[PDB]
């Protein structure tokens, strides 16, 4: 039973680099974080800041939520991160990806007690 809270750590965090490494990152990311292995999850986004600084932004700006609740959350601050998109010649169980750094205001949805990002909803 892996929790939102861990899911998301799985899915969104990468603390250990600055940037995105090669234009292999993506490939090699979403690969080995399990986000390819039923079908390739087509867009995805990784954070590398610290777990703290991520965690935090719970308690920063409330903002809607794409989906039309009211639990997302906006960085005060840029943060590094790096956006992969599933490219045309993809096919699963080959995917493929573009890796497109950036440094971005994230915007994560929160839930629970403790109140911790489950879902990563935008960046802007
Ligand atoms: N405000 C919110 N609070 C809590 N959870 C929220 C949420 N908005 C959406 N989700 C949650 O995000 C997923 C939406 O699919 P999507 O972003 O359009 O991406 P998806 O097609 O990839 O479906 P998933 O693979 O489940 O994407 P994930 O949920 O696993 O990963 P993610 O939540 O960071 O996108 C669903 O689990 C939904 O309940």
């Amino acid at each position: 039973k892996e929790t939102a809270a861990a899911k998301f750590e799985r899915q969104h965090m990468d603390s250990s680099t600055s940037a995105a490494s090669s234009s292999n990152y993506c490939n090699q990311m979403m690969k080995s974080r399990n986000l390819t292995k039923d079908r390739c999850k087509p867009v995805n986004t990784f954070v590398h800041e610290s777990l703290a600084d991520v965690q935090a932004v719970c308690s920063q700006k409330n903002v809607a939520c794409k989906n039309g609740q009211t639990n997302c959350y906006q960085s005060y601050s840029t943060m590094s991160i790096t956006d992969c998109r599933e490219t045309g010649s993809s096919k699963y169980p080959n995917c493929a990806y573009k890796t497109t750094q950036a440094n971005k205001h994230i915007i994560v949805a929160c839930e629970g007690n403790p109140y911790v990002p489950v879902h990563f909803d935008a960046s802007v």
